[PDB]
């Protein structure tokens, strides 16, 4: 199977107009990054219903995940889900995005954009996909196999899924934050697997990207303690080759220098009064 190339972007998704944009539809930028980091009972509320909508619209275009499909028709997929229940896709119009969701086959590290592209027998396929709704928003993703995926493969999708539900059991108030990613490394390194670096989980609630930052490798330094009512993400990109990448002219599509494929989950966590809650559940 051949490096992926880039395939031709079908036209812009409309949402129905009744549904609230986020205010950065349509602008150059995003009025994001000094959000508190504790939401309100409100808040928390409101991002339980994207959260559950958000893991629906996941589900829904992981179910069309099969050779023969494009990214663009998962893209559909979840566009159609999003908008049926209510939510706009907050990656729509984001800093210039064109879709509704970011699909990142095999060496695509993360921001693939939904194309023309046609998945092959053993491809593997991240869907990230966000809801916004009630003026919050939802954060979700998963890498699903596409038809016959080699063992080394399904290890790497099963490892990085298990790594993400491990960091996510660590949440808990009073803990130092830096857990999550001293967890996830030191089970990605016992597979010999490299964490990718420069991309992180964020803060996540009126906003999309808040100015909290989740870092999935060992970085003690970091001095945040996570407090009940915290909402960020927990997003693990996992590379079987190394770290170095390339991105597209397309601004967007982050890809393995080397070619090797590297897989991602992600849920919406809160941190309760003891533990975790993850909203983003069907
Ligand atoms: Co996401
Ligand atoms: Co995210
Ligand atoms: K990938």
């Amino acid at each position: 199977r051949t490096a992926l190339s880039p395939g031709v972007l079908s036209p812009t998704r409309p949402v129905p107009n009744w549904i609230a944009r986020p205010e950065y539809v349509g602008k150059p930028a995003a009025q994001e990054g000094s959000e508190p980091w504790v939401q309100t009972p409100e808040v928390i509320e409101k991002m339980r219903v994207a959260g559950r909508i958000a893991a629906g619209a996941l589900a829904e275009a992981g179910k069309a995940v099969a050779p023969g499909v494009t990214t663009d028709e998962l893209d559909r997929i979840a566009h159609e889900y999003l908008v049926d229940n209510g939510a706009y896709p907050s990656t729509l119009g984001y800093k210039g995005f064109p879709k509704s969701c970011c699909t990142s086959l095999n060496e695509v590290i993360c921001h693939g954009i939904p194309d023309s592209t046609v998945i092959t027998d053993g491809d593997i396929v991240n869907i990230d996909v966000t809801a916004y709704i009630g003026g919050v928003h939802g954060d979700t993703n998963a890498t699903f196999p596409a038809g016959d995926v080699a063992d080394e493969h399904r290890l790497l999708v099963d490892r990085t899924r298990e790594a993400t539900m491990r960091a996510i059991n660590t949440v808990k108030p009073g803990r130092a934050l830096s857990v999550i990613g001293r967890v996830i490394e030191s089970y990605a390194n016992r597979f010999g697997y490299n964490v990718v670096r420069d991309f992180t989980g964020h803060g996540i609630g009126t906003t999309f990207h808040n100015g909290l930052v989740v870092l999935h490798y060992d970085q003690p330094a970091v001095e945040t303690i996570m407090q009940p009512g915290m909402t960020f993400t927990i997003e693990p990109m996992i590379n079987l080759g190394a770290l170095d990448y390339e991105i597209w002219d397309d601004g967007w599509t982050v890809v393995t220098k080397d070619r090797k494929w590297t897989a991602q989950f992600e849920h919406t966590l809160l941190v309760t009064d003891t533990g975790v809650e993850i909203l983003t559940c069907l």
